[PDB]
C-alpha cells in the first residue's frame, strides 16, 4: 500500500494499540520507518504541539515525527523506527546488550519529559510502551526516546497503571500528571519488573486509594534511600507536591561521586554558622539523630578516630559537625597521616562512599532541609527552584 | 452518506464507541433504519455459522437480529436492530420512564434470550448493561429488551473486564455457566438501582478473582430479598457447576407473582399426607429447621390465629410440614373461616400468602429447596424444570 510519501507493507506489523491502532514497518523517504494509523474519530493529532517542536531546538531523546498523511478511512504518522520498547529492556532474556544502564535511560527521558513540558507539552501516557529504545547508531550505541505524544483520545487519558488519581476526578490537565507516570517508571526500571501499586489487574484501583508500596528498595542503603524519597515525591497522591521535571533532574538520584562529595562541602561552608538556634542549623539537626547513628564518632573507622580526636570541638551526635569534619579532612587531605588517608581516600568516589556507606541517610537528610537555601547561588547546581 | 450495499449510512451519525476502533451509526438496510457496527478485521472476528442458527429457528421476542453482514477494504460492517438504549440508561438514568416494563420482566426477557442462545448451543460470552438493549415504542407503546453482540470474537480474552467468569483468567473453551455469572452480576446490577456485586468501578475483577461479592442491598429479612439472595448468590457462584442453567432461573420463585407461591404452598402440602416421616421427603423439608420455623411457629403467627388452631392438633409446632399444613386447611376452608381471622389473614390469595412470608422470609426458599426431590414430578413442572 501506499499515500506517498508514505508506503508500508500491508502484513509487516510491528504490533497493536488502542482503540484499533496499527503499527507496520514502512519507508520513508527511502530510509526504513515505523507506520502507525489511526482512526480520526479515536485519536486527534496535534499539529500545533508537533509544529512547535519542529521549529524548536531538536532533542536526542524525543523522537521524531518525519510527516502525516491521511486517506479516506484513516490518518498516518511516519516514526522514527525503534528497536523496542522499554518494557522488552526491563522484562527480556539478557537484553542486547545492553547499551546504556538504568539510570541514564532514566535521566534521558526525564530530559525529553522536561522538553515537551519547556514548550507547554503534556505527554499524559507516558508508560514503558512509549519510551523506545533506538536502534544501534553508528558506533553501535543506543540511546531512548519518548514518543506518542500530541496524540491524545476523544470520545462521540493514558493507560490503565499510569495514570494520575487526579485525572480520575473531573479535562487535560497539567504536566504533574506526566510526572507521576514517570515516578512509577523509575521504579520499574529500578525494581527490574515491579510497578510501584502493582499488579496489573487492581493496579489503578491500588493507585486512587493511595495503596502504594517500594518493597524493592532497602530502608537503610544509600543508593536506595536517595530513590526511595525521590520516587515516592513523584508518585505523590497530591499533585501539588510532585517535582517539576527540571527537579528531577537536578537530584541527587544522578549525582555523581564527586558532585556528591561537592554539595557536602558547599553544605559545611554553607554552615559556619548563625544561631544554633539557628532557623538552618535547627533543620539539619532535627532529623538528629539515628541519621549519625547516635553518635558519629563511634561509628568511623579507627585510625580517623584519633586523627581527629585532636578537637574538640566535633559534637559526636551532631550532624552539622558531621559535615564539618567531612569538610575539615577533604580540605586537609594531603596533610594526614598515612594510616588516614588509607582507610578514607582516595578522593573523591572511595571518600564520600567512606560516610555514605556508614550513614545511609545523611545525603537523603540533608538535601532536604537544605532546601532552605536553594535559593541561594552557592545552591543552583542543586536545586534548581521554579 | 457512505454505501456498501446493501447496507447505507451517513457518519457524523455516531451512536456510540466500542474496543478496538468499533463504531457505531444510524443506517438503513432496506427502507427501515438499522444500526451499523464497524468493526476492524484485525480486532474483531464476526461468527457467520452462529447467526445463521438463530435465523433457522424462529426469532426471538428478546435477541437481537441481524440483517447483513458485508465488507469493504478496510472494514467489516453488521446490519441491528436500531434500538434505543442499553440497560445502563434504564437503571442509572433516574428519570428515565415509563419505564414502560418492569426491571423483573426485564430480567426475565433477558434470561429468556439467554436460554434461547443455550438451545442452539451458542454462548454469548460478553453479557453486560452495554450489550443487553431497550427497544424504542413498538407501535402503541411498549417496550422490550434485546440481548445483543453475540458472535463477535475478540482477537488478541474474551468479555469485557468486571464481568468475566473467574474460570476464564486462570485460563486452562468457554460454556454456558460463564454468561449465566455475569447475568447474575446483571440482576443484582438491576435489583440494586445500580450496584455491582464485586462491586465498583477499578477493582471489581480482582474481587471477582478472589471470591469477594458483596449483597448489601439485600435485608435477611425481607421475603424478597432472600429469594433473590439465594438465586444471584448461586448465579455468581466461583465454581461454575454451582451456577444453574438458564432455564432454571426462569423457573425460580425469584420471578413468581404473589399467588403462583401460593399455589406453590398448597401444592407442597397436598403432595405431602404422606409418607411417614420416617419419610425420605418430609424428612427433608424438616432438617434446615426448626430455624426456618422460629423454633415454635405457633409462636410468631398473628393472635386471632392462634386462637383458630390452638385447639389443634395435630399442629406439632416446630415442624415445617405443618407450617405449611395449616396454611393449606386454612386455604382449603377459608371460606367458612370467622371474622376475625379471615381478617388479619386474607384477602386471598395475595395478602393471604404474605402474612405468612413475611413473618418466615426462609420458608419459600426452605421449601423450594427442600422440595426439590419432585423436580419431574408432574405436579411441580411449573415450578422447577430439571
Ligand atoms: N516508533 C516505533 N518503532 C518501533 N516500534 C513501535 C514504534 N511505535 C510503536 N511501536 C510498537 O507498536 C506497539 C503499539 O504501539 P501503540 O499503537 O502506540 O500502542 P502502545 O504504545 O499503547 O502499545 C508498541 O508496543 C510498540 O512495540
Ligand atoms: N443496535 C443498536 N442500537 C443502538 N445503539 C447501539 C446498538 N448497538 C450498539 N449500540 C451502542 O454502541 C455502543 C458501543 O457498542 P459496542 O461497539 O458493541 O461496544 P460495547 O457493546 O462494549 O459498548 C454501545 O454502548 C451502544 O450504546
Ligand atoms: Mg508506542
Ligand atoms: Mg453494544
Amino acid at each position: 500500500v501506499i499515500v506517498g510519501k508514505i508506503s508500508f507493507c500491508p502484513k509487516d506489523v510491528l504490533g497493536h494499540g488502542a482503540e484499533g491502532t496499527i503499527v507496520y514497518r514502512g519507508m520513508f523517504d527511502n530510509r526504513d520507518v515505523a507506520v502507525k494509523r489511526i482512526l480520526p474519530e479515536c485519536f486527534s493529532f496535534a499539529d500545533r504541539e508537533v509544529q512547535l517542536l519542529r521549529e524548536s531546538d531538536e532533542h536526542p531523546n524525543v523522537i521524531r515525527y518525519f510527516c502525516t498523511e491521511k486517506d479516506r478511512q484513516f490518518q498516518y504518522i511516519a516514526i522514527e523506527l525503534c528497536a523496542a520498547t522499554l518494557q522488552e529492556y526491563v522484562e527480556q532474556k539478557d537484553f542486547a546488550h545492553l547499551g546504556l544502564e538504568p539510570i541514564t535511560l532514566l535521566q534521558q527521558t526525564t530530559s525529553g519529559l522536561a522538553h515537551l513540558h519547556s514548550l507547554n507539552i503534556v505527554h499524559r501516557d507516558l508508560k514503558p510502551h512509549n519510551i523506545l529504545i533506538s536502534m544501534p547508531n553508528a558506533h553501535g550505541k543506543i540511546k531512548a526516546m519518548i514518543s506518542d505524544f500530541g496524540l491524545c483520545k476523544k470520545l462521540a487519558p493514558g493507560t490503565e497503571g499510569w495514570i494520575a488519581p487526579e485525572m480520575l476526578s473531573e479535562e487535560n490537565p497539567t504536566y504533574t500528571v506526566d510526572i507521576f507516570s514517570a515516578g512509577c517508571v523509575f521504579y520499574y526500571v529500578i525494581s527490574e519488573g515491579s510497578h510501584p501499586f502493582g499488579k496489573s489487574l487492581q493496579r489503578q484501583a491500588n493507585i486512587l486509594l493511595g495503596a502504594c508500596s517500594l518493597d524493592c528498595l532497602h530502608p537503610e542503603k544509600h543508593e536506595d534511600v536517595i530513590a526511595r524519597e525521590l520516587i515516592e515525591k513523584m508518585i505523590a497522591m497530591d499533585p501539588q507536591k510532585r517535582p517539576s521535571a527540571k527537579h528531577v533532574l537536578k537530584h541527587p538520584f544522578f549525582w555523581s561521586l564527586e558532585k556528591q562529595l561537592q554539595f557536602f562541602q558547599d553544605v559545611s561552608d554553607r554552615i559556619e554558622k548563625e544561631s544554633l538556634d539557628g532557623p538552618i542549623v535547627k533543620q539539619l539537626e532535627r532529623g538528629g539523630r539515628a541519621v549519625v547513628k547516635m553518635d558519629w564518632r563511634e561509628n568511623i573507622t579507627v585510625p580517623l578516630q584519633t586523627d581527629l580526636r585532636k578537637f574538640r570541638t566535633y559534637k559526636g551526635g551532631s550532624v552539622r559537625d558531621l559535615l564539618r569534619a567531612m569538610r575539615n579532612k577533604k580540605h586537609h587531605y594531603r596533610e594526614l597521616p598515612a594510616e588516614v588517608r588509607e582507610t578514607l581516600g582516595t578522593l573523591p568516589d572511595d571518600f564520600v562512599c567512606y560516610f555514605t556507606s556508614r550513614f545511609p541517610h545523611l545525603l537523603a537528610h540533608t538535601y532536604r532541609a537544605m532546601e532552605l537555601c536553594s535559593h541561594e547561588r552557592l545552591f543552583q547546581p542543586y536545586y534548581f527552584h521554579e
